[PDB]
């Protein structure tokens, strides 16, 4: 019957509400109970706090008729107000104390994921402060959780007149009975009775949340921790840079701040970032996800040596060149972690920091040939089967869905092995036909990669595979060199191809080498455990990036 | 017979040269004269400064090593080093003081702009300082303006050594006759000489161009002040970002730091701001430099109404919220400056501050319909002809070339006149089929916008004037605030469309409002007068945006 959630702002979704910080001032001013209130109200639908809030007047303009009604105020109450009585002071601290209400979020986001058309409905204003951009930051973390953000100075109506109301209502295509409204104001939830909508009023979080499960239906309190914010493909801003005539890397960006370049392995995507590309531009900084060269919409010529590490480097320095970047962050997974160590090794200048997920830093070995290293291991084994130009590609391109659906899978969920690949003539000859979908994506994720990987298939990643003894001759000219930029290794313990004691060593040649861990988790890491990376390099990049 | 020249950039492109330093510090420090030097260059082509300039190490190694060789060299001098003697202190000192020398970057520009083939030759190391990031601009800016970039440590080979002579002639293709190299070495002039090079030894700037000049048969010296950078299209990064179903908007993006969105007028295109650009990104800023919704890589849908004020700067707005940038600067000319005014006055919270190019902010007025103020006014006829769909379309695109070359015109070129030309029955019933070509323009940027505008037209473009009722309208809900975020009005002399005197009274509702005034710059400010435009919004922007 429901079919809408509406949330008010103060004191409902952002806590604590300012009305809270008025009361709070007059106590700790020692002034008359309420006289800041009375000021702030006072000419009632004429004054100036609802031209303020009707959009009629900006927030700098209103800040000294308020002064006026706090001397009127006072002179009627018989009292002084203190020496450096300051409304811009007060509500500068009010507004910078306010932070998002995080369970009353999640409740609607949770509503929202059962199909619930959800909005927020604020008496707010036109900010023209010089401290404004807090307030544009937590609006706009709010707003892309919704579906419509309704706010009194922009629409020229106020709560709680009824065309507001009747304007929401018109908004959520909906009819009153439909609709439930959460406010902290109970005059602003008449209206709303009074047209049967179903109304709460919120004083303490829980007991709200509560009213609104019984009303919902849905187990919205002690709900389990929800995952990171993912991103929707064709919300995102898409770039494009021509690194040379044949080559253009492709890239979603999100943020502002510090450039923090991230680059995927091997058969992956941008996307496999969805869970860090908004945490990381929500914690200030300025989200690039590439499509790595073979992938997605970056280019993939056919050549074997458009792949090895030198020029895939080269190219990754010229990405920045036109972009105007003099630095960016790397943060690389799988083939892109090895990519980002060698960018640490030949550009340090052009490396703000540099961190890895799974993939350890191993000097090269001067004295075996790389395809003998390998042999001497067989759980690499299945990199002989890349080798061979078409062999790999026949069998992954030839059901898209099986091919990641067999690839994309926590450690508990009979991982493929990656053992006798060659004898066994192929890397899914003993894998179901339709294997059954990973916990980690859902089938719309799965059409994603199945999409981007018709537009070129595995030729370009696979070459990635193929370029051993180039990418060896040239790693062997970093061998006297330290990383001794800001570094992060952070390991997952059982990824069963990168295994974490593979990365050991790494002080001995990345002596200030900072580390994670990530127990439980398996060679997928950033979709795997996308809440505990977040956090990981959120707080690596905040102490050593910034 | 010259085809090639070849700059070192230690002294020659980047000044003072850094040995200059190493004698100041000896000098400064009371330590024997040339000390310094003998423990940098301590076992020649085995010593440490060699593995450094060949990659082998990274400067952060070679540190301590220096400080070795500065240990040993005093020692056998029978000397002793100051107190907190230190050599990461000296050189960091001195690689911030190095700076362009702009007489000989704009001397290597000209000789490309004639047809040569240029290059940087550079004894240089890995950078992995904390503070690498100094020189990676320089290195940044120098680059794009040169063919090559080679860096010994980049290649494993240094000047003196013959093989990186031999390496620069063949990435060159060219023989040694045809490179006129210079360096302040004269050790690193002898094997080129011996390969028949053209060489100049480097001590004051002006004599070595002097010689330069002779040489290459081109003036060099004393010649005038040059435009500012420009854009080539196809090596910028391109973004798109959609903000509702079939609406996409294009932009060119360039630089780090505070967001700046250039929002261009009509007829125009993202590259009607190409010479603002780059100067802007190397400024220190984010440059988003849009097409307008109508234009260019941007969705032009046909209905009038998508063109609105309101509509265009929800938009915007949209635009902002998928890019994750909570603000931007906003600078805008003719149709987009009249777009930002809007913007600060309905969106405060999402801009930083607002800069506009000849168009004034001019409060609507509510009592006389817009058709009716248009009247009274001549230079405004031209916007009536504008308003029946179908006829300026006609008439403009009817032949495209012929179009911007008949608007594109500096101040003296005999600018179209805006008069009677509904009377008339056309803008260009007067003017030549051929128009000559404007001197602020090549043929080839012609082109662009010729090409550009071939995808959708000037339907949508026209559609920006076609909404006068709708606008006015919105405006008047704005009548009761001030513009009071950081803004800034840049009139341009002989715009007689857009006259310096119609924005007199802006201070009136933008009491804070800055100034800027440009003599002698017709309509099309940024390309009229790209040079002061750009030390205009560049002062303004480090003083009230950042
Ligand atoms: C060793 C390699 N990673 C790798 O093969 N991952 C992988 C293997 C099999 C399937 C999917 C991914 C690159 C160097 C880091
Ligand atoms: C008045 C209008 N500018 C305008 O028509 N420019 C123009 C006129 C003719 C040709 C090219 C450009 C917009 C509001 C600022
Ligand atoms: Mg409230
Ligand atoms: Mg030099």
């Amino acid at each position: 019957t429901l079919r809408a959630a509406v949330f008010d702002l103060d004191g409902v979704l952002a806590l604590p509400a300012v009305f809270g910080v008025l009361g709070r001032t007059e106590e700790a001013l020692a002034l008359p109970r309420g006289l800041l209130n009375d000021a702030f109200q006072k000419g009632g639908p004429e004054g100036a706090t609802t031209r303020l809030m009707k959009g009629e007047i900006t927030l700098s303009q209103w800040i000294p008729l308020m002064e006026e009604n706090c001397r009127k105020c006072s002179e009627t109450a018989k009292v002084c107000l203190p020496k450096n009585f300051s409304i811009k002071e007060i509500f500068d601290k009010a507004i910078s104390a306010r932070k998002i209400n995080r369970p009353m979020l999640q409740a609607a986001l949770m509503l929202r994921k059962k199909g619930f058309t959800t909005a927020i409905l604020t008496n707010t204003w036109l900010d023209d402060r010089a401290e404004r951009d807090g307030l544009a930051q937590l609006m706009c973390e709010l707003k892309m959780h919704f579906d419509f953000l309704i706010e009194s100075c922009q629409v020229g109506m106020v709560k709680p007149e009824p065309q507001i109301y009747k304007f929401l209502l018109d908004t959520l295509k909906a009819s009153p009975s439909e609709v439930v409204f959460l406010d902290d104001i109970g005059a602003n939830l008449k209206p709303a009775r009074d047209l049967g909508m179903v109304t709460i009023l919120v004083q303490d979080t829980d007991t709200a949340l509560k009213e609104l499960e019984k009303v919902t239906g849905i187990q919205l309190l002690n709900t389990p921790a929800p995952l990171p914010t993912s991103c929707n493909p064709s919300d995102m801003s898409h770039g494009y840079v021509t690194v040379k005539p044949r080559v253009r890397l492709h890239f979603v960006e999100l943020g502002s701040g510090p450039a923090v370049c991230l680059c995927h392995g091997f058969p992956e995507s941008w996307y496999s970032w969805r869970y860090q590309i908004p945490a990381l531009a929500q914690a200030g900084y300025r989200v690039l996800a590439m499509d790595m060269k073979g992938y997605g919409e970056s280019s993939a010529p056919p050549e074997i040596e458009e792949y090895c590490m030198e020029v895939l480097c080269k190219e990754m320095v010229t990405f920045l060149d036109k972009l105007g970047l003099s630095q960016a962050v790397f943060i690389g997974h799988d083939w892109g972690g090895m990519l980002v160590w060698y960018m640490a090794l030949f550009y340090p200048e052009r490396v703000r920091a540099v961190a890895s997920l799974n993939t350890p830093f191993i000097p090269a070995n001067p004295n075996m040939s790389p395809l003998e290293s390998i042999k001497a291991n067989p759980v690499f084994d299945y990199q002989l089967y890349f080798q061979e130009p078409g062999v790999a590609e026949a069998e992954l391109e030839q059901n898209l869905s099986r091919t990641f659906k067999s690839l994309f899978r926590a450690s508990d969920e009979s991982v493929l092995s990656m053992h006798k690949v060659c004898e066994a003539g192929g890397l899914f000859v003993n894998s179901p036909e339709e294997p059954s979908l990973s916990r980690m994506v859902t089938e719309e994720e799965i059409q994603f990669y199945v999409q981007q990987f018709k537009k070129s298939g595995f030729r370009g990643p696979l070459n990635w595979y193929r370029n051993m003894e180039r990418n060896w001759k040239w790693a062997c000219k970093s061998l006297g060199r330290k990383i001794l930029i800001p570094a992060l290794m952070v390991t997952a313990e059982k990824d069963f191809v990168l295994v974490p004691q593979m990365s050991q060593h790494m002080e001995d040649w990345i002596p200030h080498l900072k580390r994670g861990h990530i127990e439980d988790c398996g060679h997928w890491t950033q979709m795997d455990k996308p809440t505990e990376v977040n956090q990981i390099l959120i707080k690596w990049l905040d102490s050593d990036a910034r």
